[PDB]
């Protein structure tokens, strides 16, 4: 029994983090194989970070120039190339460590692990959700930069998240493995917009089963509803719309509670209209999203890994 | 920028869980150089564990009714020994994966990190507190017995927290690495109280710090208090009383914000008393204790390990 915000382990994933130098900045690398992944911002000064033209600066760089340190293991570059916004470099030594590993790009409301990392040496690891404005409400400090988010499904590792750079809102942002931005954000530093974060609705529906799950109830209603009346609420409420795809997902967790998907709906909805009246859901007063329905049958069937 | 509950990386300690059977029942041991730590009701069976004699059951077990298995490497047992409430199993093969450690028995309000293990595998990795009455709200199914809480201070591993059992109240008791109950339990199927659950002051004021570091700063009011007074009205809340020993703990952390301890009690005690009204701290509506003084200072200033 019991619920917790909890991460996958980060075993795999401490052995191929390594400190990345390129002049006098120094941030996270990703080692697999003989390749090292780092944000391209790593050849760029304090100045440059204004207005910076990442081709004119990288081709003033050289081989020579990139210093890759895994641990007190020195990484000689033989080789470097830019895509999007991500920095590879081809090192003379493959990681002996490298796990079986994918690159995955995520779609807003799935869940990650981030190992958030300074030096090129671990820090601590938490979980967190891709919010549908494409940010996440991370914790990084000056330097956390190529740090990683992964999930792990049996003995394979998918990376997903390459942390770049905290907007002046306080919110985070970065691209997956491949440089590509997840959402409109650019790697300088001006002012940028992100949009309406709105609350992921599939996600709170699966919170609120694993409620049920362990013994609290009390929110479970007489009332049913449509999905066409429900998204008439929702969306006053800046929750996601829900579709027949998001039914269909949450189709084990109705079968082992024996609560309709559309029942469900409707005690989310009196919750959203009424509150919670000074009451708490797992140890919560708000409405939690950052729970995938696939969080919710490993963590309550005790799904492992290698 | 951010604030998260942040677990430590599990690497050092995913490499030295293995699964432990004697006769019919499975659970996860803790091999350290070439001993391997496991609960001991893993020698009884279902039936046994209404009114366990443990020392008549141990003595009908020998060295070759124990079976140790790292992943596919397969231990031998040469020597068996009960210390308190945990087997300590001498197998022929040390660990060669053992880090620096040490055990440590923490006191109540101290947090560590639990890695959730089935079969000898690592399934999820999270950050929890020891409640004032020796308890730990945890997440843990049938097969998790053995899994541990530690912590990690640069090279070193501090073990503190091995799991046993779920009380019918679905909270969890465990023991040290030296099979001492943390609390009144025993390990045996019966109903047993635990105590009135307190709320950790020292924490939530050192979370009330967090937020002010991270620009939350609407609960900062214009009043001040005593120690006295303050604690005349914590007591009244269910809250542990705070000390002169809090008070220096708190120290870093007041001379960081510019705001007295104090001052801070005296926000606090209008939160206790007018609540939150509907608004959050940190992207919570409840009053949070799982983060100690060294906790808030290791993520807002970023410390890592080996
Ligand atoms: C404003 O600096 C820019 C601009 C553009 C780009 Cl692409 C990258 C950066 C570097 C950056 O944001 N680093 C940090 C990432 N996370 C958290 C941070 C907390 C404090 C300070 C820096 C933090
Ligand atoms: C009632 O079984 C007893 C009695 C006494 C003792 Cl010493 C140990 C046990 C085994 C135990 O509680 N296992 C579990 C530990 N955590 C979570 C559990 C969730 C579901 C089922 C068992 C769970």
């Amino acid at each position: 029994s019991g619920f917790r915000k909890m991460a996958f382990p980060s075993g795999k994933v401490e052995g191929c983090m390594v400190q990345v130098t390129c002049g006098t900045t120094t941030l996270n690398g990703l080692w697999l194989d003989d390749v090292v992944y780092c944000p391209r911002h790593v050849i760029c000064t304090s100045e440059d970070m204004l207005n910076p033209n990442y081709e004119d600066l990288l081709i003033r760089k050289s081989n020579h120039n990139f210093l890759v340190q895994a641990g007190n293991v020195q990484l000689r570059v033989i080789g470097h190339s830019m895509q999007n916004c991500v920095l590879k470099l081809k090192v003379d030594t493959a990681n002996p460590k490298t796990p079986k590993y994918k690159f995955v790009r995520i779609q807003p409301g799935q869940t990650f692990s981030v190992l958030a990392c300074y030096n090129g040496s671990p820090s601590g690891v938490y979980q967190c959700a891709m919010r549908p404005n494409f940010t996440i409400k991370g914790s990084f400090l000056n330097g956390s930069c190529g740090s990683v988010g992964f999930n792990i499904d049996y003995d394979c590792v998918s990376f997903c998240y390459m942390h770049h750079m905290e907007l002046p809102t306080g919110v985070h942002a970065g691209t997956d493995l491949e440089g590509n931005f997840y959402g409109p954000f650019v790697d300088r530093q001006t002012a940028q917009a992100a949009g309406t974060d709105t609350t992921i609705t599939v996600n709170v529906l699966a919170w609120l089963y694993a409620a049920v799950i362990n013994g609290d109830r009390w929110f479970l209603n007489r009332f049913t509803t449509t999905l066409n009346d429900f998204n008439l609420v929702a969306m006053k409420y800046n929750y996601e719309p829900l579709t027949q795809d998001h039914v269909d997902i949450l189709g084990p967790l109705s079968a082992q509670t024996g609560i309709a998907v559309l029942d469900m709906c409707a005690s989310l909805k009196e919750l959203l209209q009424n509150g919670m009246n000074g009451r708490t859901i797992l140890g919560s007063a708000l409405l939690e999203d950052e729970f995938t329905p696939f969080d919710v049958v490993r963590q309550c069937s005790g799904v492992t890994f290698q």
